């Protein structure tokens, strides 16, 4: 017996896609098409009353995220087994809209993306996934060639924001009218409305999540709603186009040469940097085993809607349950995964003697430090600032005319070289469950690589801290002595400089790991970035800069004024 399998059939169906059962849903989907007429019936029918369950259950807060998925899963695999009786019987069953789905050119990161993906399957809208690093071209031309009702770009880091605002100014050149949803973590409210609408005549939506996503292509792709909801949108856009626009972001700027001479105060003759036990650049490897012990799972749980902070998010009386089980699946796959070594986090370390000179930092071939192998660039925050000062993260290494001898350090990790095939696998069985878990699963590998091999740098590469011994959440809190910023973060943002880190570590010969035109790397489970040593090193922005510092820092890394003010684009103290 079973209970629900005595009930009628399109009941069967309501409750395993609910429930999420995948062992009955292909010999009871074949048994549903026979009571109807056609094969759209099915989908259209009972298929989707479920997924209305799902829908509405989700939204009394009595399902989450991670379950809303594993009915996408039944679904999915309802509709696949039933896609050859459906063409070959012609008829392409109605849908909610249809829409062209991409990461924007030159990015790689698509989590994000294929949950707003799955959810909108999940409310019967089609998407078509044209994947990462996309060309804004076949954006625009798949759009066409499968007449899409909306476009949606995703985006990871800064320079995303310039391919979104070239596709809406080419969705302008083309005469596009369709509504244009922009989103990704590096896509704001602001800069949608400052900088991406204006550039296209038709409806340009920001939307924060995959929830309000579907609330948005709901209104906006609808009848009795559509026309309020754009002028609305405008409005809105303008009350903060026109509040940012003037109203002058009040905090003055300064001379980048005052700036400059309100540097980190420190008495360098007084002190001695720690010298690194090593200097060179070694592969690293790390495995899950030793890793899953550094690994941070709040941000986890943020990637699979489930507020709240781990350990403790595990007891809430809303979500600790099916925290439980999503914390209880991760870690099964991570068990499958190391006990096969299916995934295989790596990566690359290196130390070297550096001074700074300016606002740079001189990375020497060997100890005399007599010839320079390269330079580390970084930005001065240019700001008037009263008790503190104009930060630069150069001001943190030893300057070159104090003859104290000091360090650099670099690194470079992913969680595998195999988190796209492991993706793709899941992609081809329709399992987004786990396509998606097992690259929020490299995610974690990779950040955790990262906490892990700073943890070695500190006790043991460069060895100012051997005998310190935090437990996670310490690390976490880092209460440790130095700091590791990361190209593209507040204190370091141009992006370009992950070359520099490429070039010492020479990481894609060492590892596999690539960099795009973007300098977005590859895999996308994957982090980098720098080592300083000094116990009054901290994280800042920036922020905004002005001409002076945009043509200093032209000249310094050798380019156009206006290539510059391409990739610091959002931290330009003036208009473009
Ligand atoms: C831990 C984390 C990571 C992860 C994993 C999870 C992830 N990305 O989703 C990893 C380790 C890969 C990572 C690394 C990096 N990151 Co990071 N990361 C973070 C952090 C702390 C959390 C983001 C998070 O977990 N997102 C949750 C996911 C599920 O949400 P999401 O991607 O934003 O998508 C949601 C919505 O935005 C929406 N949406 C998404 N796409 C679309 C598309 C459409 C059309 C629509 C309608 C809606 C929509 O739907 C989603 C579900 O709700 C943030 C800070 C922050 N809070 O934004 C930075 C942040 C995203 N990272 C940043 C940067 C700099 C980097 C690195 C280059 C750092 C480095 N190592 O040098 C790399 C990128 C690696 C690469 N391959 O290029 C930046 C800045 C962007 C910039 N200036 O470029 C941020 C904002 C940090 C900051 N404060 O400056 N990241
Ligand atoms: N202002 C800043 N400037 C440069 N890098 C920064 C920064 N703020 C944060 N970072 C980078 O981002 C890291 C924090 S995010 C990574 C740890 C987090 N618990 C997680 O698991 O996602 C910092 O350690 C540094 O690597």
């Amino acid at each position: 017996q079973a209970e629900w399998r005595s009930w009628e059939v399109n009941k069967r169906l309501e409750y395993s896609l609910v429930k999420g059962i995948t062992e009955f849903i292909e010999q009871d989907t074949e048994e549903a098409r026979q009571q109807a007429t056609r094969p759209c019936e099915v989908i259209e029918g009972p298929l989707m009353d479920g997924m209305n369950v799902v829908g509405d259950l989700f939204g009394e807060g009595k399902m989450f995220l991670p379950q809303v998925v594993k009915s996408a899963r039944v679904m999915k695999q309802a509709v696949a087994y039933l896609e050859p009786f459906i063409e070959a019987s012609k008829e392409q069953c109605k849908t909610n809209g249809k829409m062209v789905i991409a990461t924007v050119k030159g990015d790689v990161h698509d989590i994000g993306k294929n949950i707003v993906g799955v959810v909108l399957q999940c409310n019967n809208y089609e998407i078509v996934d044209l994947g990462v690093m996309v060309p804004a071209e076949k954006i625009l031309r798949t759009a066409k060639e499968v007449n899409a009702d909306l476009i949606g770009l995703s985006g990871l880091i800064t320079p995303s924001l310039d391919e979104m605002v070239n596709v809406a100014k080419e969705m302008e050149r083309q005469g596009f009218t369709i509504p244009l949803l922009i989103g990704g973590a590096t896509t704001s409210k602001a800069h949608t409305a400052v900088k991406i609408e204006q550039n296209y005549s038709g409806p340009t939506v920001y939307v924060q999540n995959a929830s309000r996503t579907v609330g948005v292509v709901a209104a906006l792709l609808s009848d009795t709603q559509r026309d309020d909801f754009v002028a609305r949108t405008r409005k809105e856009y303008e009350t903060v186009r026109i509040q940012h626009g003037r109203k002058k972001p009040r905090t003055p700027p300064v001379t980048l040469e005052a700036a400059r001479d309100n540097d980190f105060a420190f008495d360098w003759q007084a002190y001695t940097p720690p010298v690194a036990h090593r200097l060179g650049v070694q592969e690293v490897e790390a495995s899950i085993e030793t890793l899953r012990n550094y690994i941070d799972w709040t941000p986890f749980f943020m990637t699979w809607s489930l507020a709240g902070k781990y350990p403790r998010i595990l007891e809430d009386e809303v979500v600790g349950v099916e925290a439980q089980r999503l914390f209880k699946d991760a870690n099964d796959m991570l068990d499958k995964l190391s006990a096969e070594k299916t995934l295989n986090p790596r990566g690359v370390v290196g130390l070297f003697p550096a001074n700074r000179v300016g606002d740079d930092i001189e990375i020497y071939r060997d100890e005399t430090r007599t010839h320079v192998i390269n330079v580390s660039h970084h930005l001065r925050q240019q700001t008037e600032k009263t008790g503190f000062a104009n930060y630069c993260l150069a001001d943190f290494v030893a300057p070159k005319l104090s003859g104290k001898a000091d360090y650099i350090g670099a690194f470079a990790v992913t969680g595998g070289l195999e988190e796209d095939a492991l993706a793709d696998a899941f992609e081809a069985q329709h399992d987004d469950y786990n396509k998606i878990m097992v690259k929020a699963l490299a995610d974690r590998l990779a950040e955790a690589f990262a906490e892990y091999l700073h943890e070695r740098v500190r006790k043991v590469y460069w060895g100012y801290a051997p005998n310190e011994n935090l437990s996670n959440e310490e690390l976490i809190r880092e209460n440790y002595q130095g700091i590791r910023p990361a190209p593209g973060y507040p204190a370091c943002p141009e992006h370009t400089e992950k070359a520099t880190i490429w070039e010492l570590l020479e990481v894609e010969k060492h590892t596999g790991m690539k960099l795009t035109e973007s300098f977005a790397m590859w895999p996308g489970a994957s982090v980098s970035g720098w080592y300083f040593s000094h116990p009054d090193s901290k994280y800042y922005a920036v922020a905004q800069i002005q001409r002076d510092q945009v043509e200093d820092y032209a000249r310094r890394k050798g380019m156009s004024v206006t290539e510059v003010e391409r990739w610091l684009a959002p931290n330009l103290g003036y208009d473009a």
